[PDB]
């Protein structure tokens, strides 16, 4: 799909609470990536426990599940060549400690409990992570007046 | 409310000119860092006939079809902020309708140019706000979550 | 009235929401020269005294206690008509009154929590300066930008 | 009236305080379309014909001296409204009357360093444009933003 | 080496997004001096010779007509190693492989668009700055900052 | 500390370039904004001594005279920062001592260009830190506070 890629984003509870939300989304839309669908929302601990389905083994699973329950996040899709990747490094490393500056783990975090976003960590992720938290309704297609100056 | 007028809550949508230049952050940021809470959020395309019924006062005056069409033309971004005075406030930060006479320092003072391409809806009275919200989100959209920051906003 | 010096202070509202950087930056671009600078736990005492013309006043206590019960930054800048100018830059009292663009207009909502004090007056400002600081805290530097700043 | 123009110069003390980016960044924010730019540092032939009309106050000779003692960005700005609104945008002459959120009332002190020059009246932008610029410095190009800033 | 001087370019793109002020902004900011500002639509004879490097690439021919398609902002920035960091801080020719933090990373998703050239080396800039400005298009200002600055 | 790290401190200092080019406001708030607890804080005059004392470990550097005299020429804001790996963090931040080495989106390689002009001093080792923190500071200096954000940059 090329530059139709799409990445699901979520901004943490710790976002929220931090007044992060303009400054994240800011970042995304300076960058050239399309906002395509976003939602403040409460997620269960049904829904998360199937989004982090992977890492159920894990002995953090648990109170990540919890934590990502316990307040509301702002759940967003991003369009645009190589989104899901991009969206990674614009992001930084899971533990904000190998983040560079520059990135916003690397400017905002301290911990890897409490590390703002997720982002999809590839397109078969980013597909699944769609699916979970949106209806194919709130997935808006626009014509972006910005695209020629962004894409060959 | 009157308990302490802190639970009062305003709608703002960045209209589709906000999204195609991408100030949705910079307009978010700007409602953040005044302290209110984000209690309601979400990109819609609206019908023409939501529109219809939000702009129903302005129904019979000549450029109302050119409205409704320009604000079905692509997404908008509806929210819902609350805290005390937000309706009035969010009003302040704004700007006047016409951006020719909204000061710098003001959303449209700062980022836009002509009255019909100004950026942001917000409420313009309680009555207002109570029908807007109403007319763009269900219920249980509306959060209610505990906000760390109010300590320090609020005496 | 290059030399004219106020006095500022972040209220622990403004540390606390983590603004103490921005409010410097706000009188770093305005070109004023900042002379002291400390973090400081202020006693009820000193905030009596800070305070003295509001002692009959309702809020007087609450407003005492809170400005003690945290860190503030207390600060003094200097340029010409620093004073008037900062107050303006600040905005009213009630942010409701203040105007986008100022520091209580942007960031603020109460009266109650308004993030930052700054002298009322020339007057207000060495008692106030002289409460707070050290003449040794109290620093002299030749601005490089100064030629830039003033006719 | 989306094609009117205006003349904008950030005078020496925006360059030397490293201000010209936050300048520009301001009009584009705001929508305007940049037209025509050019760093220079001008005559004083050609600033006393500029501030022609302050040639009988008694800060011209002091004012055409300084706009000539150092480097300059000279812009051409496009828009509707454009000059009006751009004066609004800088703010006050005198930084003292200029608000907060204003260039001027942001970074600026004093009425002999406030850092831009903008045109007074459409009439007095057409003057100062073609004082300033050559004919073929100005460019036409197709403004993608202009279905977005514009019904 | 403090009079190194380096050749940038502002592209189509990045005039039609509304970033020439940001750009501007992080050249003033990392402490560099600007000397020489325009706005130009640039020739395509112009382009082929500033880009006779890459005249064997398969994209050459749409690069030349890309860059003659709308307008650029031409600058030349002073400073010490000022050709080596101005590239490190536009960041890698694929914004792709550009890190957050540098222009290409934080502004750029493709090749093809990727904001802004600056010039390779000491000596492509030489011949850049030749081709692209005349000779008293280049000021000499004092700078004010400069001892803060340089040693 | 080995209790769970997050009460590590450093010594940062805005040297008198970043006082000069009206950069105290933009390194505090990127300290700020990473989350990290401040401490203490000072604009102070520094003499002659302190440093020399300051730079002991380079009194056989060449440039150790310059160096001193130079952090002499005009303010210093001294500051101490708390938080979970915090010395090595802010080292980070600030980027290489060398400019021409520090990558864009640190404060040296967004600000600075030169090793004589370069902003910002953080304290190179938790031995360091503790040496400079009682060098440059009393202890009744040193703040104890309750941080809301802490909530939030913890887990
Ligand atoms: N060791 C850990 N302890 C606590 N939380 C962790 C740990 N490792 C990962 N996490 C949390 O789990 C989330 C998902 O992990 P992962 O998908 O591997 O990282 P990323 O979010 O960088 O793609 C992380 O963002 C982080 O909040
Ligand atoms: N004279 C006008 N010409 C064109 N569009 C207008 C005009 N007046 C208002 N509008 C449009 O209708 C919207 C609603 O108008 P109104 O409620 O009066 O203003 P506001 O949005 O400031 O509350 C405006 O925000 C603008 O988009
Ligand atoms: N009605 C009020 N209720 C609570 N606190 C108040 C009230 N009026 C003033 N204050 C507090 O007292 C501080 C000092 O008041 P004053 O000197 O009159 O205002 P300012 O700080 O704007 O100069 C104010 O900044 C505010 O924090
Ligand atoms: N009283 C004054 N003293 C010194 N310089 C002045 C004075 N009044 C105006 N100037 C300078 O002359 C410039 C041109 O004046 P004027 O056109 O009246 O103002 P403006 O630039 O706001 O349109 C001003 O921008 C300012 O630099
Ligand atoms: N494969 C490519 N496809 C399209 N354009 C390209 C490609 N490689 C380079 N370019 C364009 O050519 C310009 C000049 O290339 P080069 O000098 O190698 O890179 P840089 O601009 O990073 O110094 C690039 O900035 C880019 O716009
Ligand atoms: N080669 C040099 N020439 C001049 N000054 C230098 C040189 N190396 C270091 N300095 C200065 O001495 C300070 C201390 O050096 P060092 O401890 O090696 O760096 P850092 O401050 O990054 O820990 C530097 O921050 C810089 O101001």
């Amino acid at each position: 799909t090329g530059a139709h890629e799409r990445t699901f984003l979520a901004v943490k509870p710790d976002g929220v609470q931090r007044r992060l939300v303009g400054e994240i989304v800011r970042r995304f839309e300076r960058k050239g990536f399309k906002l395509v669908a976003l939602k403040l929302v409460q997620a269960s601990e049904e829904l998360l426990r199937e989004h982090y389905a992977e890492l159920r083994e894990r002995p953090f699973y648990g109170r990540l599940v919890k934590y990502m329950a316990s307040g509301p996040v702002v759940a967003m899709v991003w369009q645009g060549l190589d989104v899901v990747r991009t969206s990674r490094a614009l992001i930084g490393a899971t533990n904000p400690a190998d983040a560079p500056p520059g990135t916003i783990r690397g400017d905002f975090c301290i911990e890897v409990g409490k590390n703002l976003i997720h982002g999809s960590d590839s397109v078969e992720s980013a597909r699944r992570e769609i699916a979970l938290w949106f209806r194919a309704d709130e997935l808006l297609c626009w014509e972006d007046s910005a695209g020629h100056w962004l894409y060959e």
